[PDB]
């Protein structure tokens, strides 16, 4: 909508206050002009029709327990949004400052959260399993990165491609969780998994088979389910991506760390110039070899390290 930017102040799904972006027009809405194109946050009102109504509210307060999850969507959304324009030099997940749409409330009792093409949508969980999804910034960058892969590499969603594609999006959501620096970790989803149990997640990246998923290629799912694996094999990729950063040894294959920026550059750049829709676990490799040869030369500890960590989790 036009109108003029304003700055409300509202609660997130865990109850901290922050700031959000707002524009006032009659009413305050969730539409942050700060970044690109915009950042709209939707209200999906309990059903399955998207986008739903642009948010509005009356006073530019958001701290109703319903406004909540759209506090956290539309708040995530703008430090995804910061992490790719000042780490990676990208306007928005289309390069160009595309507008990021986010519906909340979709549905009931829905525990996901997904990237449906053209928008991010989160549930608010029963209240078991999850809490409103958008409450985890890992969750909430994992979902904008499916929309980067889509306009970059394309990643098909089956298979190891998608294995990859889920990977990506795990790696970035953490990336840019550490990128803010509140209690940052390995795992995914943790802020929002479970709130009756403590110190679980729905993935580690540390340990993929924490939660049953693979940490090894010959350990690898082959069946049908979850599109082939792509949220099970994507423990492989992401105990590479792990390795390659914080180091360690692997079945007996020691990994020099490099450091979170530097896996980030180096999966970013493969991501953005040699990753296709087609893209196996060894071509990755490859992809990520090639990026660290660019970024730091063939004899460098970072290209040796890349290839230590592949080696890990038994991708040549
Ligand atoms: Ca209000
Ligand atoms: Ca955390
Ligand atoms: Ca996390
Ligand atoms: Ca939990
Ligand atoms: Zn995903």
């Amino acid at each position: 909508i036009t109108g003029t930017s304003t700055v409300g102040v509202g609660r997130g799904v865990l109850g901290d206050q922050k700031n959000i972006n707002t524009t006032y027009s009659t009413y305050y809405y969730l539409q942050d002009n700060t970044r690109g194109n915009g950042i709209f946050t939707y209200d999906a009102k309990y059903r399955t029709t998207l986008p739903g109504s642009l948010w509005a509210d009356a006073d530019n307060q958001f701290f109703a327990s319903y406004d909540a999850p759209a506090v956290d969507a539309h708040y995530y959304a703008g430090v995804t949004y910061d992490y790719y324009k000042n780490v990676h030099n990208r306007l928005s997940y289309d390069g160009n400052n595309a507008a990021i749409r986010s519906s909340v409330h979709y549905s009931q009792g829905y525990n996901n959260a997904f990237w449906n093409g053209s928008q991010m949508v989160y549930g608010d969980g029963d209240g078991q399993t999850f809490i409103p999804l958008s409450g985890g910034i890992d969750v909430v960058a994992h979902e904008l990165t499916h929309a980067v892969t889509d306009y970059t590499a394309g990643l098909i969603y089956q298979n190891e491609s998608g294995a990859i594609n889920e990977a990506i999006s795990d790696i970035f959501g953490t990336l840019v969780e550490f990128y803010a620096n509140k209690n940052p970790d390995w795992e995914i989803g943790e802020d929002v998994y479970t709130p009756g149990i403590s110190g679980d997640s729905l993935r580690s990246m540390s340990d993929p088979a924490k939660y049953g998923d693979p940490d090894h290629y010959s350990k690898r799912y082959t069946g049908t389910q979850d599109n082939g694996g792509v949220h099970i094999n994507s423990g492989i990729i992401n105990k590479a991506a792990y390795l390659i950063s914080q180091g360690g040894t692997h079945y007996g294959v020691s990994v020099v760390g490099i450091g979170r920026d530097k896996l980030g550059k180096i999966f970013y750049r493969a991501l953005t110039q040699y990753l296709t829709p087609t893209s196996n676990f060894s071509q990755l490799r490859a992809a990520a070899v090639q990026s660290a040869t660019d970024l730091y030369g063939s004899t460098s500890q970072e290209v040796a390290s890349v290839k230590q960590a592949f080696d890990a989790v038994g991708v040549k």
